């Protein structure tokens, strides 16, 4: 590539999930790969962290975990996002743990076990105060119930009982004891209505970094697992341990001079001070560069790190160098690691006013990745 | 069909725009735009499309959008200007496209390029009239100007076109059209007695082509408004500039549930219920395309009503509050679609997220299918 690529090094995954099993030494670990691998490369981080230690993979489309089989990748796995006529006899076929949270759930993944000629793993998934997915305690005896004799007519295996945290990377809110207390009295409830899980779930990479009461038999890690901490009240990847994995650079397309008072850009958002040098960044939001993030976007340009000038095109947006120099062709690293003083994920989510979770995984497909570390079998 | 979220393109209603387009530049040639991806509708299906339909050039920023274009069998006049040094110079003009030299840098490679393939390369001279982005300074247009006469004499390069491209067209009446208007009728002369005779010469983009005659000349480069969408409110709606928008993006409903008074809805628990109600999960959230930012005001269409994104959107869904009304796992919500079917637009949308129309519908993601529909049958093959 010339124009801009992402650089994705495996090592900074492996060694990242080897850090995050330490932090929970009596739990096992849910490397979650899902959205591309926050836009990382599903596979290649799949078979890096699966390596590196990761006993389950969970991903949340049915077709994304399909493909991870389709890659030859074993072990657990396990998707919980879907929706009325999925391929649930596929999933069933190629053993993987599919989550019920309805009626309509169940039914249709007995149906598909029977036209299968097997048995649906299956995890009940409680819906703890988050109302978005999962079962709401007022209909769990009912779902409970159902579970254990599906369960008895030999249709279905439940495998697991698990929750989500809404605020778990807000450290100390309320919300948060209030889940857990509520994640032990269902467990107790389904345990009693004849309900041996395989696994006990709940916590997160937020959760995990924070609160051990909470990692039970597993832990499902995303973010962490790309060396990106979930928020800055946790604190910086440095200070977790956890090391960037994604590095986004590109080549400067030109480098002029313009009069002082010219404009740049759409809606002259921005004028030239004095006569200055204008350097041409090939990547606009259809890349990936959020457009909200429109004169604040911090690039790394010629030993100093320069500022989105003006407003920011589909395709390039212009830098200022000032009087410092620089050509066609030279590299500009737009996001990568912060012991490398160059600029991050967490730098671009403040830029453009959102997380840091957007930032990678919505870096587009026009963009070319370029892998390094890990084994070679990885880099595809 | 997709049991998820997925992507309609009405093929018509792009073969439409253009002939309607077309209508409004009488004496001028039309270059479809049909770079990232056809701004998200898929650029092969779309490039085939416009062509039938009356589109005499077609027009990618980058050379592997045009390289992708060839290969994937289209002909007639094809131009690129975003290039990098170490660009495919050679392929691209082995594959007869028209590129754009802003820099001598460029120039140089073109030439040694045209030298490999032993091949005359057609450029075009962009020059910068007040955008400040690319193209040439008026300050370095005799020195591009005159290597570009002395690339012709001996034979390595042609110039094809002399052009520019405007900052603010899509805001009726600003100071800044005119003026930039004026320096490419001066550039371009200059050029033009220096010895450049171009094949065309063009400026105007899609605001500037819907509303200023005198910037037609001889090509017009129109991107948005072929896909229906109009460049901006304060231009009219894609009704009243007589535009037909080709997107529709629906979801299927994954659960509906009661929760009780009180309760909190995603994360952050920005929404709370005011009362015991229905809650509606929509399987589609940031990765897919849905602005993050667009939290609690994104528009929505589900069970007769436009419903408004309740709480934070996530990375692969988000709630929507039903109220007192019903609907089942299964169900289709339409998130963006055509007002005149009273759903919900890519500027509702754009002015949900803070943003503009052409954002939303290029940033549509590509774990979403796209499904074709009209056109001719060929036309969505690859
Ligand atoms: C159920 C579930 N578990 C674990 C994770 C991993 O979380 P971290 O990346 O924070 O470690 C996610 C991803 N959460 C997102 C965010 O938005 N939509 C989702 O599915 C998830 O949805
Ligand atoms: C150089 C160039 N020519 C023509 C067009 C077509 O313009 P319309 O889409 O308005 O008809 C664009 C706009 N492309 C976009 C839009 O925003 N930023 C861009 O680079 C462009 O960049
Ligand atoms: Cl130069």
């Amino acid at each position: 590539p010339t124009r801009v690529y992402a650089e994705i090094d495996l090592d900074a995954v492996r060694a990242n999930v080897r850090a995050l099993r330490a932090r929970a030494p009596r739990s096992a670990l849910m490397a979650v790969v899902k959205s591309n691998a926050y836009g990382h490369g599903a596979v290649p981080c799949a078979r890096a962290a699966q390596e590196a230690g990761a006993a389950w993979l969970g991903t949340a489309t049915p077709e994304e975990a399909l493909e991870l089989r389709a890659a030859g990748i074993q072990g657990r796995i396990m998707c919980w996002l879907w929706t009325p006529g999925g391929p649930w006899r596929e999933a069933i076929e190629t053993d993987i743990d599919v989550s019920v949270s309805g009626m309509w759930a169940l039914d249709e993944v007995r149906a598909a076990a029977r036209a299968a000629g097997r048995t649906a793993r299956i995890q009940l998934k409680a819906d703890t105060g988050l109302g978005r997915n999962g079962c709401q305690p007022a209909d769990w005896a009912e779902l409970v119930g159902a579970a254990v004799a599906a369960q008895a007519e030999g249709t279905v295996q439940v495998t697991g009982v698990w929750s989500h945290f809404a605020c778990a990377d807000e450290p100390g809110h309320p919300s948060i004891r209030l889940q857990l207390d509520a994640f032990r009295d269902m467990l107790a409830y389904a345990e009693k209505e004849g309900v041996d899980p395989e696994v006990r779930h709940i916590a997160n990479s937020p959760a995990t970094l924070t609160l051990p009461e909470t990692h039970f038999d597993l832990v499902r890690t995303g973010l962490a697992v790309y060396g990106v901490s979930p928020s800055p009240e946790l604190g910086t990847p440095a200070q977790l341990g956890l090391r960037p994995a994604m590095t986004l650079r590109a080549s400067l397309a030109l480098v002029k001079t313009v009069p002082a008072g010219h404009g740049v850009s759409y809606g002259h958002h921005y004028v030239t001070e004095s006569e200055t040098h204008l350097a041409l960044v090939p990547a606009g939001y259809a890349d990936g560069i959020p457009r909200n993030a429109s004169g604040r976007g911090p690039v790394l340009v010629a030993g100093k790190i320069r500022r989105a000038a003006g407003r920011i095109a589909m395709d390039q947006f212009v830098v200022d160098l000032g009087e410092d120099l620089a050509e066609a062709g030279d590299e500009a690293v737009i996001l990568g690691d912060a012991e490398r003083g160059e600029p991050t994920a967490e730098d671009w989510a403040q830029a453009a006013h959102t997380i840091a979770y957007e930032i990678v995984t919505r870096i587009g497909g026009r963009v070319p990745r370029v892998y390094l570390g890990g084994l070679e079998h990885h880099h595809h």
